[PDB]
């Protein structure tokens, strides 16, 4: 078949009840997330092929970068509490691996300040059970895919995607074919 369990995506042996429909993690330390979103576009891609009514979720992780890696799932919570993912992902990535200007949960705190979000509206959020609750959930989904690794993409909370198993041979070909994969699991 042109889909092969094994080859574009992987079945979980235990699937997760109540999972969003297409579940992502990254590390804004991880150089393959780099790639995938500043370069390759991972998730815009996928999001642009997903079937009406099925929406993108996306979770970071704490096991990269120690201390500024919880901060950054903090911070993370804070941009979906707020709704500002699209605002701060792309200076979150650029200060952590691009400019090495993210050193501190201050300097997290900047690129928010930056990008509009007032001090006040931050701090509110970053200091909320709301995001307290984020944090749990981010940590709690990624127990219950037995995350290994980033970045990594779950569909249903059955599958999940295999790109070392897609044609690698041109950079679009293979975002193509990663978006295309979830599609055809978000329908399975």
């Amino acid at each position: 078949a042109q889909y092969e369990d094994g080859k574009q995506y992987t079945t979980l042996e235990k699937p997760v009840a109540g999972a969003p429909q297409v579940l992502e993690f990254f590390s804004f330390f991880c150089p393959h997330c780099y790639q995938f979103e500043e370069v390759l576009h991972i998730s815009d891609n996928v999001k642009k092929k997903l079937p009406e009514g099925v929406k993108m979720t996306a979770y970071h992780v704490n096991f990269m970068g120690g201390d500024l890696g919880k901060d950054l799932t903090q911070a993370w919570a804070v941009a979906m509490a707020l709704g500002v993912e699209d605002k701060v992902t792309v200076p979150l990535f650029e200060g952590v691996q691009k400019t090495q200007t993210i050193r501190s949960a201050s300097d997290i705190r900047d690129v928010f300040i930056n990008a509009g979000i007032k001090g006040e509206e931050y701090d509110a959020a970053w200091n909320s059970f709301v995001v307290k609750s984020l944090v749990a959930q981010q940590e709690k989904a990624a127990a219950d895919v037995q995350l290994r690794g980033v970045p990594a993409m779950f569909v249903n909370g059955k599958y999940q995607l295999n790109p070392q198993g897609m044609d690698t041979s041109n950079m679009d070909v293979f975002v193509q074919q990663y978006a295309d994969t979830v599609k055809y699991l978000s329908e399975k």
